[PDB]
């Protein structure tokens, strides 16, 4: 698929880069240490804010359009909002090492589940929405769209 009409690849290269960064931080993080703990949550909150902007950009510049033209919408492209709330909880409601370590176990559980769903969600957009975009829009329309999408991401 021509680079100039690919509306997922570059944003997703950034999102996967962010997944890699938080997985790395997660596994090197000392949850018994309060500073290490908060720094981790702070990184995670910023990261997940960018994920939310990304999904919003998709909704506003790509998905809403594709769904009006194909009318083949049934799945509703929430998750991120619950993850951000989780993080806030850790940054405001955790006082000592006992709470930190109980929290960590839950954080890890929820991030693993998030990650296991987020990668396939992205692959479905590239494998399914991209090709649909080909049949319902012209090549220049798609170029315009990618233009608007990169502007919002970058």
């Amino acid at each position: 698929f021509p680079e100039e009409v690919d509306v997922f690849t570059a944003p997703h290269w950034r999102m996967k880069q962010l997944v890699g960064l938080y997985c790395d931080k997660l596994s090197k993080t000392n949850f018994s240490n309060n500073n290490d703990f908060r720094a981790l949550l702070q990184s995670l909150y910023a990261t997940f804010k960018e994920f939310k902007m990304h999904e919003q950009i998709e909704n506003e510049y790509i998905i809403g359009l594709l769904q009006q033209r194909s009318q083949t919408i049934y799945n509703v492209h929430n998750k991120l909002s619950e993850m951000l709330s989780l993080f806030e909880k850790g940054l405001k409601n955790v006082k000592n090492e006992y709470e930190q370590l109980n929290y960590a176990k839950q954080l890890k559980e929820r991030l693993e589940a998030f990650t296991r769903d987020f990668l396939p969600h992205m692959k479905e957009e590239e494998e399914v929405f991209q090709p649909m975009l080909m049949e319902y829009f012209t090549y220049e329309e798609l170029k315009d769209i990618k233009k608007k999408v990169i502007a919002q991401h970058c």
